[PDB]
């Protein structure tokens, strides 16, 4: 369908992501044959909502939950609700969600990190109080994205397997929400901002309104009409504008009117104007060539899984901006919507990308990838659906400049080609204004890919001295740098290499700077800056990570993934100060001269 | 060469271990052809012997140094040392050594662990100092113990590679002593001790005297001589037993006494009356059933590698008392002597092992293991001369209940059989007094291995539930039991754990008891415990490791290896309370009721 983002006004938020819901396990899988949704949640324990279940409680079983459980909470229809649009919306719920409205089903969603709303307004009466289960499921298979195959023992016992880095955290990690609109709404806006060597341009719009002819005002931030549109569906806005910049994000405000005969609808879209473009081995904002830096991020905190929450967020901004960060990608997962908003506002550059990670079988039971039993003609569909939820979620965030469509897919085999083509264009087709991307793993490299010719822009994940040359930055830079020579002569795109970073453990130091020591950590990424400023093609470099992450246990993983800048508690590590230098010594925004 | 441990009667020694002696790196390889053994080393600089070169100097350059290097020192020869047999003696020089006395040329030697010595009466003159200069090679090879692949890198230096999970430190490791002897004297003993029901019986000597005759009494801990035989070449001594038992470990001492027209040698030796075999399922300590505890121990620590410290050495022994240890392994190369006579003189049961470790390709560019390409005679050579050199040096020492002719190799491709067979056979007749095993991989399983018939003693390294089952305490059970009951049937042989361990960061605790937590540790140790006892077979526990140790730096590992029950600075995990209670909580050298 369509995703507008809820603003009050005309328009009003109930929150119930107040946090608190009853909780229980469907080990038997009894809960849809009972109908758990027709009364109380029995043996049902209180957790907190938005967040994942998995670490809440400080239980094993519980985190290493595979299967259905379920969320249950009473809740009050404002009285002056009356007869306005009612709307229950879900910004995530993670991997599957079905939701009730007291024995009345009204949605269902496959996605772990995209909203599903559902118009409750004939399911419901204003003033009195409704019961709301939801049953949610972690389970993962060939079709969901990200894909996963779970295995069941010879108890019945169900496990879950997946092939991505980091772990598979489940539950309600975001706002649930109850909010309003007239029964003439906006439903649905589109808006491309042009600009022509900056002095001028047009703001394109697209409007859906269900029943109502629309009228367009956009205003400063200062909040003055500076421009007008009727043509309620297509109209071109012309400006001396206050262009949306890395630096600043200076945000415009477009008014989107719905007017029935007796009824109106206001929406507000803050608008950045911004032109994204690649031009040959550029990367180019408002026209001028940039330069990213800064981080993969994940959405992990300890006692959250993946639960959204306000004070990390400011807290890692704060983060990001001191160590002079201009940019960051949402890996592996759309990310919550707050986290946009905050880049919109900003002027934080981000590369957005879907849930489509493990596609690959060879990062460390079926024996082809594409496969009918493994990546097939419904995985396709279901990732093609995945790129179209996250694109109608965030085609107006002028925050972000690029489409990632996936994260290291196996390309080696004949059919990733077959497979990867259809998404290449149809994602363009979905969004014209932004360059597109597939992110690269090491082993598929410059000789070997077979995919990313249909791309706009190279993200390489390297880790060359790491899992390859361990401990030997020597020849861990030569092997960089002519693969990255490689790439830029073969394809001729701008390069970011999205990923690069080794485990550090806090607080381990060693004089002879060797792996998994404070010490390599500064080492290795200086090496990799030192290649990076040698090679014209490079355009950026995100750390890999912004900070540890939990992972599924194994020999690999020390308590988890140990790649972080920051620990898990957001401690800096010595290479916290290391970028620090390197990224606010920079001219923002621009390329390093390949000296100091 | 014949191999007797330097004591101090008629004898004297002076260490030349005083330990500082300058010290330098052969980058270009001239030391052998300009004679560096002639003049004072220069560019030269102080390192401390007995201790590994690598970690001396906090530089990775010299760490990860491969090729020669220069140890250089003079020392006055003692006056009254004069016409006397004046020996030199190295305990262990790490791969190999070069020695020059002036320009004299005196020995060579291939392997780190074993000592080699020298009459250098002829070259040095009494009262007067003489320049003592050695080349020290840390190269393996193929033909080596244990096997390695050296590397020349594209720009011409050395790296070097090797298949054993330990560190290669290098460098002169143990002791080096001048060393003295009448004209004429004792090089060589052989003792066995018989005892039929631990009622009186008897010790066979057999001696050789360099040009004399002997007296040879035996005396008790009181020096009162209980026995007696004028039979240098071949004896028995027969009286009330007085057996060295584990829990106290009595030794009586025999004198052995060798006599010319104008000098007398004697020689002492301590000797332990007791009795080691298997019957069916069961070790026998002097006719009668133990179970081993303690561990697979290393030789390292933090500043000297695999360097000989008598602190160290007396801290460890107070751990292992305190912890319940009653036994450990000499893993993967044989340990300085000095730990040998503790444990003949406190009764600790060692099972004494050989440097022959990283046989197999698949541990984590030869096709075949067994072929002329990687394993072939030439390596069966110096696999049995390493393993003459130890029964030559170790034969005497009771604490040896049992040779460990290998750690670790892949048996499953062609030839293992063939290999190992020879060499299981020429041990045997090496020495009939002690049983002999082969540790085995996990790999290398019930079903899959050969090579298990040809030993006395299943020595089985095994980490279910770590490399695989990895996280799972449950199915890890269930594969162990399965596994360890298959191992009943195959063969009825004695079972003793070898290792088994998990990778713990000390502090890293967790409610989810998952892997690298100090609970996982815990409850893992608790698991194997549970299985363990239930298996009539299980003779034993050796937990791996005793404390954390330095490996070759890679992914896997990251100070170095951490399923150390103690860190490497002896800080014990709380699983050092674990094992503490269970192996105090036992009756001395006997097994748990299957249950409590
Ligand atoms: O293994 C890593 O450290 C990271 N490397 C990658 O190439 C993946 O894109 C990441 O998910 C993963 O966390
Ligand atoms: O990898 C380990 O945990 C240990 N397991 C083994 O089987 C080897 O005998 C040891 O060297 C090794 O350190």
């Amino acid at each position: 369908s369509h995703m507008l983002r809820p603003v009050e006004t005309p328009t009003r938020e109930i929150k119930k992501l107040d946090g608190l819901w009853a909780f229980s396990l469907d080990r038997e899988n009894c809960g849809i044959d009972q109908r758990w949704w027709e009364s109380a949640l029995q043996e049902s324990r209180a957790i907190a909502v938005p967040g994942s279940f998995n670490d809440q409680f400080a239980d094993a079983d519980i985190r290493n939950y595979a299967g259905n459980v379920w969320y249950q909470r009473e809740v009050f229809i404002p009285k002056g609700w009356a007869g306005q649009r009612i709307v229950l919306r879900f910004d995530a719920v993670t991997h599957y969600g079905k939701v009730w409205v007291n024995n009345q089903e009204v949605m269902e969603h496959q996605g772990g990190y995209t909203p599903f709303e559902a118009d409750v307004t004939p399911y419901v009466i204003a003033g009195k109080s409704v019961r709301i289960t939801v049953c949610v499921n972690n389970e993962l298979n060939w079709q969901t994205i990200p894909p996963g195959m779970v295995i069941t023992d010879e108890n019945g016992k169900k496990k879950q397997s997946y092939f991505h880095d980091f772990f598979n955290y489940a539950g309600i990690h975001r706002s649930v929400m109850l909010y309003t609109t007239p029964n003439t709404w906006v439903d649905d806006i589109t808006v491309v901002t042009h600009v022509a060597q900056d002095c001028n341009h047009a703001s394109v719009d697209w409007q859906v309104v269900a029943n109502g002819d629309v009228s367009v005002e956009l205003r400063d931030a200062d909040q003055q009409v500076v421009a007008t549109g009727q043509g309620t569906s297509g109209t071109l806005q012309v400006v001396n504008p206050h262009l949306w910049q890395p630096g600043e994000g200076y945000l415009y405000e477009l008014c989107v009117t719905a007017k029935s005969q007796t009824e109106c609808d206001i929406y507000p879209l803050r608008v950045g104007i911004r032109s994204v473009a690649v031009k040959g081995e550029q990367f180019l904002i408002n026209h001028k060539p940039f330069y990213f830096t800064g981080f993969g991020r994940h959405e992990d905190a300890d006692l959250r899984g993946k639960g959204f929450d306000n004070v990390l967020m400011v807290h890692d901004h704060a983060l990001m901006d001191w160590i002079g960060a201009n940019s960051y990608r949402t890996s592996h997962y759309p990310y919550a919507e707050e986290m946009l908003d905050w880049a919109d506002e900003h002027g934080i550059v981000v590369i957005d990308e879907t849930a489509a990670v493990g596609f690959n079988l060879s990062l460390g039971k079926p024996k082809e990838l594409y496969s009918e039993e493994a990546v097939n003609g419904e995985t396709q569909q279901a990732h093609l659906q995945a790129i179209k939820e996250l694109i109608a979620r965030d085609k107006n965030h002028p925050s972000v400049v690029m489409w990632s469509i996936a994260n290291e897919p196996d390309t080696r085999p004949q059919g990733a080609r077959e497979y990867f083509a259809p998404l290449a264009e149809a994602t363009r087709k979905l969004d014209p204004t932004r360059p597109i991307t597939c992110v690269n793993v090491m082993f598929c490299d410059a000789h070997t890919d077979t995919i990313s010719d249909l791309f706009d822009v190279l993200c390489l994940n390297r880790y060359y001295g790491w899992y390859v040359q361990s401990g030997d930055l020597e020849t861990a830079e030569k092997v960089l740098e002519k693969e990255l020579l490689a790439w830029q002569e073969k394809l001729h795109q701008p390069i970011i290499i999205t990923e690069y970073g080794v485990d550090t453990l806090a607080g381990l130091h060693s004089m002879y700077t060797d792996m998994w020591s404070e010490e390599y950590q500064c080492a290795w990424l200086d090496m990799y800056h030192r290649v990076f400023d040698r090679v014209s093609a490079v355009v950026g470099e995100q750390v890999w990570n912004f900070a540890d992450f939990a992972t599924s246990q194994g020999i690999l993983r020390v308590g988890g993934n140990k790649k972080g800048i920051f620990t898990r508690d957001r401690k800096p590590k010595s290479a916290a100060f290391l970028l620090q230098k390197r990224w606010t010594g920079m001219n923002f925004g621009e390329k390093p001269q390949q000296g100091g």
